[PDB]
């Protein structure tokens, strides 16, 4: 037939016309309405909408469950399986175990990524009811959370392994009972028995046939030759959404149960090509923990690269031979296939062939040697023999879930009893367009003993055959070969290794031990945390929760899935949808726009240009952006226009036919093309104090430099969302909206149309983050969308896609510096000059207030007596740069912290009485003569340097490196002075507005939003000690501009601040108006004293507002204050690096943070975790690379690499300061949000010491003061640890990326 | 009476914490809310007329 | 609102009570979260309450305002609010009569 | 109020009112209305949180 059936929930879901083309995440979400499974990516990256699946599974005969990605699990796939979502598991009325304590844990912030944890920690439960802490931990290598951290989910979760003042208590949580577990359906145990038959299914576009044979498929494929193969979908799924292509004719084979079979043979074992490769993984797990060694090597290999290939939800899905015919040049399975020449069996209608995998398997680009009637039947994964040995190797720029930049499978075999060279095969991905073999080079070494003389063949041989462009795709060439080599390396020394447990060492030779790390097999020790806070005193009542733990408000919400982001609101039945059209070129004129293709996509409506806008095409906050652009285009990603359809799907096929023809002009992409072109916002911006020219001539020492930091983006889990609901009176028109900046979004909206502020409304319930990044930059979709909704009359969404998101919005800052620093033998600084350069792209946005704030932290923590910083932005043809937590600073003291480092190293004195003697003290000026009142930091510099054990850890560290040649560790303290309010001192305000009606109950709203930061969770707190009532009677439900007007942005760290005041006065105005009547009944309830004031007619209704006094710095006078108050805190963090990949340990970290009297420690220690590990990415993992035409490549999670559960400090610990009460700000607490980030340079400048550790082990030249430019990734790192690899491997000339 | 307009009410629940907004064709905003909370037996301040 | 031109009304009340036009003051509704414990629409009295109400929202802004129109005793009123704006001054009051 | 858009999932509700002026409730029979196309439940005071 052509029904589709299936459950959700337990509930039966019959669908008679079901298009191919609909993935199940769309259906839950649109079709059925259940919005706890979320769209992050749509790219299989990060788990957002992981869901379980359970199955009978026939060939197996009994019920099983996995996890799977809803976003590329087509609905066509899933006839006869249930479907479990985070609704199916509990609700706030009866959570499920895993919600609990993730919820209780602090484990939840923004709370868009916890559904998919929640599911994700379900489906392993439901599969081993007693996991280890590693299969926790293995769980979650397919979900992504760009707040918590990770730590708290995984130490909430440590509650469920059997091998597992405080924060959380995990004796108060709930036992699991398996029985209480969904009923398995019991329809789809009856129709088990009804054999399978062929289903076919028909879309707007694509044909889907679910083969039930091997013979459907084969006559299918004989008369149908294009009909495309799909088992899995994790690649044909990408292929349709980011690729665009179509395939009319699809047929799923799964059911086949030839292509599912595992058989054991005397040469191997066969898999079926759609087994997944959880099963293969299963399988060998199986046969290596069973079987002797000696027949093992090419499972261990094939299991070491599925140990980093995607996430359970990829895998349960993944089939093996989906994998070998996908052939991508950076397949981690293809190498090792090659390499052990696994056996493959093609079949045909009426033909079967088996062929060795070799070179001629793979012709070129994503070609195989399959006729196109033939398929893959299966694989067979063969045994090793005797004197056989295997390694397979890969190197990402992540560890988990990450692209091979390069990935081997390497194999030799022994002449029995010797270690002469039978056969000798190394194979490569990420070398070439497609899986290599080293065939030139490896002939040669046959017969060779194995020995130095090989090594240094081989590796002469690898320089020479594996030859890379310039401009290969994916640049990294100097890694890439470097690594080639490497890996050959490791190979070398293990199968040395290997001969030495034959009894072959006499022959070979015993490794040296000092080489001995080189071979190790990646391994963590298991995870120690410790997070040390402030009880409050004694006498504080139970009712006031200021200064307690209390969870995040919509914690147990988000675990649940009910808490409600933007695109969750259900449509209206009348509601439209809008698409974005952008430039694909970074400067050009319009020549024409053609609509014609669109206007035939069903469901279409318009296409909206400039000449559309009603008033003012003019916006942004310096008002130099276009709404929509008129007559040329300034970046890749600029807006030109915008579709509306009925659909997403019809807007998006709509945009793909406005076909666009330009002509182009001269680009500005580089900060050295502005530079030569004088392209800048505005005038430089200077601090000087002092005598620079005196300063420099009576230093002993000057050291210049220069120092590169690369942006970040912000990767909230949420994208960009804006639903405008026209009212159709009076240009009155409601916006729900995932911004930080209701003001500006009201603001622009009103200004485009041309209707005054009153008519406007923008509300915001939450953000699934924002990061500054929805600070201004979310208003180019909410005008789009706003317009739309004015030209129709209808209610008009748009959701951005990652890959959309990524290009138009922009994020942090890179900067390029230039610095000259004078200082004395003894390490103290006399001079300092540095120029700082920024890329702002293609409008003014926030970029001047950045550099300002940069410029303000160019000291650090360090006293400079002759000081001179200059700043300029940028003018570029690049997407424009905006806020990202932090705002500058972490650009400016990366480079204090940067030439400090060599101001040591230059000395020869330890980096951390360098540090300390060059520390400002209490009173004294900074360089913008603001004065250091309640000087925290040396209390947190003394209390980390003790606790972490620093001195200790530095011997251990000096002896680790003496020992070993191949692997290095470093270890480095630093601190951190951050300043605390907006540079422009009017933002320094907020407002509240407070309801007490006549049940007692309170309704709070205020100007801050909710990203995840628990701002209303403080705010509540900060009212219920105010107004002395339980925060059970207190309620944050939004944020409205109609409630609360002119509101500031929810930034600079400051928002609780701001908030927290006006809260504080609206509830001290209703306490005055209470006072009477508390006077008469002083016992009487607080219900009894509102029900009397009320029929006193006296107003229950507030407004509260505050201004942070006495701010306002000038740059003409260097005078005034620019803060209100300084953020201190301090890090010590070890790395241990691999100086043959450039990969690294993150082994433990110490944080001692100054939040004053925290209002919230569980809270507050939460944000230092995500800030600290937002900062661990933007140092040493996340980057953005642009072709030299200034087009962004990196668009998604398979390229942008964020911190993912295995990159975050073994050891991680964080205790926040005793005892420094801050009286100026609420209740005598600190902004926390972006002071912690910069901590993470201290993983920057660990990595920074061990380099320098392997530089002094290898290499016939050093080079002290070598550079090391931010990010420090695994490319940087490797290239810097120069040896005998390095210089055998080493213009003008295109290239696949340019350094912005 | 006869008002042109009928009584007319659109309830639309919000999800969490029993937060809930209405529209209605009422002279009394303040009752509506009271006597919705204390049939759902919510307080107050989960109520928007 | 039920046909009264109770919205109309108030708008008359606040444009003198501001001395601004009219066309410069905006109802869109009423609802329980931005005022509480509100009276029906009854007893003839809604503009003689809601007027009063108003008329004490209204001062309250105008004496925040003061002194921004005493230093620019001309300029319109747009320079008065940008500069309260700027100045950190609350520009949102709540009224009460009984 | 009724000239706003439903959403797309929303609901209709109609009042089902005594036909007598004073008595006892002996029984209430919901099988034909449970035979409507789109019926999703009857409220009663049962129902009432
Ligand atoms: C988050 C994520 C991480 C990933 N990580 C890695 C990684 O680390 N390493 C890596 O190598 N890959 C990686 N992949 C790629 C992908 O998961 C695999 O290549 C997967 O094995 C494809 O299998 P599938 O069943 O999903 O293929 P499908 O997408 O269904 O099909 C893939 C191709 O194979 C064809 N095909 C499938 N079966 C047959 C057959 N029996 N005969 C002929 N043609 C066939 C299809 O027509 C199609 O052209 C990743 C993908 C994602 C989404
Ligand atoms: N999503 C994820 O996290 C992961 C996905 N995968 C795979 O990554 C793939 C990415 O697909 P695409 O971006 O289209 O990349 P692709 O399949 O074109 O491979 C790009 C890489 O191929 C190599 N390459 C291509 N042509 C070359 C040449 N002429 N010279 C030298 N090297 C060359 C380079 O190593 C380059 O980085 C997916 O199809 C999937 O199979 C693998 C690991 C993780
Ligand atoms: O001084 C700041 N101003 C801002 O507008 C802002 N935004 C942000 O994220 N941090 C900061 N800091
Ligand atoms: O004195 C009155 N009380 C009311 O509650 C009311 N309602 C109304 O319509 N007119 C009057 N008059
Ligand atoms: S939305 Fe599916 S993995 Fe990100
Ligand atoms: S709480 Fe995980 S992405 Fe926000």
């Amino acid at each position: 037939a052509d029904e589709l059936v299936f459950f959700v929930n337990g509930k039966k879901v019959v669908e008679k016309n079901a298009d191919p083309e609909t993935t199940l995440l769309v259906y839950l979400r649109r079709k059925l309405g259940l919005c706890g499974t979320k769209l992050g990516c749509g790219e299989g990256g990060c788990g957002a909408c992981t869901v379980m699946i359970s199955k009978y599974d026939r060939l197996q005969n009994k019920i099983v469950h996995f996890s799977v990605n809803a976003c590329l699990a087509p609905i066509c796939s899933l006839h006869h399986v249930a479907v479990t979502t985070v609704e199916g598991i509990g609700n706030t009325q009866k959570l499920h175990p895993v919600q609990e304590r993730i919820a209780r844990s602090h484990g939840s912030q923004c709370g868009f990524c916890t559904p998919g944890i929640v599911m994700s920690m379900y489906t392993l439960l439901r599969n081993q009811p007693e996991p280890t802490v590693e299969e926790i931990e293995n769980a979650f290598q397919g979900n992504l959370c760009r707040c918590t951290g990770y730590r708290p989910i995984l130490q909430g979760f440590r509650t469920f392994a059997k091998d597992g003042p405080s924060l959380f208590n995990p004796e108060d949580f709930k036992p699991l009972d398996p029985t209480q577990e969904p009923i398995f359906p019991p329809e789809l145990l009856r129709l088990k028995d009804t054999p399978q038959k062929k289903l076919r299914f028909e879309g707007e576009r694509v044909t889907w046939i679910q083969a039930s044979t091997m013979e459907e498929l084969l006559d299918l494929k004989a008369q149908h030759p294009d009909a495309k193969l799909v088992v899995g979908n994790t690649e044909i799924g990408i292929e349709m959404k980011f690729k665009n292509m179509l395939f009319p004719l699809i047929v799923c084979p799964a059911w086949i149960p030839e292509l599912n079979s595992v058989v054991h043979g005397p040469e191997g074992i066969s898999f079926g090509a759609s087994c997944p490769l959880s099963l293969v993984e299963s399988v060998l797990a199986e046969e290596i923990a069973k079987l002797p060694e000696q027949k093992t090597e090419v499972f261990r290999g094939v299991m070491e690269q599925l140990r980093w290939f995607a996430g359970k939800q990829v895998k349960s899905v993944a089939s093996i031979g989906g994998n070998i015919i996908t052939a991508s040049p950076i397949s981690d399975l293809n190498p090792v296939f090659m390499a052990s020449g696994a056996k493959l069996t093609l079949v045909s209608r009426g033909t079967r062939r088996t062929v060795r995998m070799d070179h001629t398997f793979f012709p070129g680009y994503r070609k195989t040697l399959l006729r196109p009637e033939e398929i893959l039947l299966s694989i067979e994964i063969p045994y090793s023999k005797e004197g056989e040995f295997f390694s397979a190797f890969k190197q990402a720029s992540r560890r988990e879930a990450d692209i091979a930049k390069v990935t081997s499978g390497m194999r030799v075999l022994f002449k029995p009893g010797t270690i002469e060279v039978q056969e000798l095969s190394l194979c490569f991905g990420g070398m070439a367009d497609r899986t290599i073999s080293a065939l030139k080079t490896t002939p040669k070494q046959l017969s060779k003993s194995w020995n130095e003389e090989l090594l240094q063949s081989v590796c002469a041989g690898l320089a020479e055959e594996l030859q890379l462009a310039p401009d290969a795709p994916g640049g990294m060439v100097e890694f890439r070969r470097t690594l080639t080599l490497s890996f050959f390396f490791k190979f070398y020394l293990t199968v040395l290794q290997k001969l030495g447990r034959a009894d072959l060492e006499d022959m070979c030779g015993k490794l040296d031990p000092t080489f001995a790390s080189a071979t190790l097999l990646f391994q963590k020790d298991p995870p120690a945390n410790v997070q040390l806070f402030q009880e409050v005193p004694k006498d504080q009542s139970e009712e006031d929760m200021v200064g307690r733990p209390l969870p995040h408000l919509a914690a147990n919400m988000q675990a649940s899935g009910e808490a409600v982001y933007c695109d969750d609101i259900p449509r209206y039945e009348n509601e439209l949808s809008l698409r974005l059209v952008t430039s694909t070129r970074a400067h050009a004129k319009i020549t024409s726009i053609d609509t014609s293709e669109a206007k035939k996509v069903p469901g279409f409506v318009c296409f909206l240009t400039a000449e559309d806008v009603p008033n003012s095409n003019a916006t942004g906050l310096f008002n130099d952006e276009t709404v929509f652009a008129k007559d040329e285009v300034t970046c890749v990603g600029h807006i030109i226009g915008a579709v509306v359809a009925d659909t997403p799907e019809h807007a998006q096929r709509a945009a793909r036919g406005v076909k666009i023809t330009y002509e182009d002009l001269p680009a500005i992409i580089t900060i050295q093309d502005a530079i030569n072109n004088n392209s800048f916002y505005g005038s430089e911006i200077k601090i000087e104090k002092g005598d620079l020219k005196k300063g420099f001539s009576e230093a002993d020492n000057v050291v210049s430099g220069e120092l590169y930091i690369g942006g970040q983006e912000h990767f909230y889990l949420e994208t960009n969302c804006t639903i405008a609901v026209p009212k159709g009176e009076a240009g009155e028109m409601e916006l729900f909206v995932s911004t930080q900046n209701t003001m500006k979004t009201q603001s622009f909206v009103a200004k485009m149309l041309g209707v005054p502020d009153n008519r406007i409304v923008v509300r915001v319930k939450r953000m699934g983050g924002g990061f500054g990044g929805k600070e201004t930059r979310s208003t180019v979709v909410s005008t789009a969308l706003a317009l739309a909704a004015h030209k129709t009359g209808r209610p008009v969404r748009c959701m951005l896609d990652r890959d959309e998101d990524m290009l138009i919005t922009g994020g942090r800052h890179p900067f390029l510096a230039k610095y000259k620093v004078g200082f004395m033998k003894t390490g103290t600084v006399v001079a300092l000059e540095v120029a700082h350069f920024s890329n702002g792209g293609n409008t003014e946005d926030l970029s001047r207030s950045i550099m300002e704030r940069a410029l303000f932290h160019m000291d650090n923590a360090y006293k400079i007596p002759n000081i001179r910083g200059t700043g300029r932005i940028c003018k570029t043809n690049l997407p424009s740069n905006t806020a990202f937590r932090g705002f500058g600073g972490p650009q400016g003291m990366l480079i204090a912290e940067y030439w400090m480092s060599e101001v040591a190293i230059t000395c020869g004195l330890p980096a951390e009485e360098v540090r300390r003697k060059n520390m400002y003290k209490e009173g004294d000026l900074t360089h913008f003569n603001q004065k250091l009142e309640g000087f925290t930091l040396p209390r947190c510099w003394d209390e980390c340097i003790a606790s972490s054990q620093y001195l200790a850890r530095k011997r251990e560290v000096e002896k680790f490196n003496r020992e070993n040649c191949w692997k290095k560790r470093g270890l480095c303290i630093i601190p951190t002075k951050f300043g605390i309010s907006f540079t422009l001192p009017f933002l320094n305000q907020g407002g509240a507005l407070v309801h007490v009606y006549t049940d007692g109950s309170v309704l709070l709203t205020h100007g801050g939003t909710e990203m995840g930061q628990g701002l209303h969770t403080k705010m509540v707190q900060v009212a219920s000690r105010a107004l002395k009532i339980p925060t059970s009677k207190i309620h944050i439900s939004e944020t409205s501009t109609n409630t609360v007007p002119n509101t500031s942005p929810t930034a600079a760290s400051a928002s609780a601040d701001l908030n927290g005041q006006g809260v504080y006065e609206a509830c001290q105005t209703i306490l005055k108006r209470l006072e009477p009547f508390k006077k008469k009944k002083p016992t009487g309830p607080w219900e009894a004293w509102v029900m009397d004031a009320y029929t006193s007619a006296v107003s229950l209704s507030a407004t509260g507002f505050y201004k942070t006094p006495n701010l306002g710095y000038s740059f003409e006078t260097n005078s005034g204050n620019p803060f209100h108050y300084f953020s201190y805190g301090v890090a010590c963090s070890e790395v241990e690096i691999d100086c043959l990949t450039g990969d690294h340990k993150n082994l433990r970290t110490d944080i001692v943070m100054d939040v004053g009297s925290s209002l919230n420690p569980a809270i507050d220690i939460g944000q230092v975790e995500g800030a600290f590990v937002q900062g661990l990415g933007l140092f040493t993992m996340e980057e953005l690379h642009y072709s030299p035409e200034g087009s962004l490549h990196t668009r998604g999670p398979s390229t942008y690499k964020i911190p993912a559960f295995g990159s975050i400090p073994i050891e991680f610990r964080v205790s926040l300061l005793r005892d420094c009460p801050n009286k100026r700000a609420i209740y005598a607490s600190k902004a926390v949000g972006e002071p912690p980030l910069f901590l993470a340079s201290s993983i920057f400048f660990a990595i920074k010491d061990a380099i320098r550790a392997a530089r002094a082990q290898h290499g016939d030249n050093a080079k002290q003061l070598f550079q090391l430019d931010s990010p420090a990734t695994p490319e940087k790192i490797r290239n810097a640890c120069v040896d005998q690899f390095t210089t055998l491997c080493v213009e003008n000339c295109k290239s696949w990326s340019v350094r912005i």
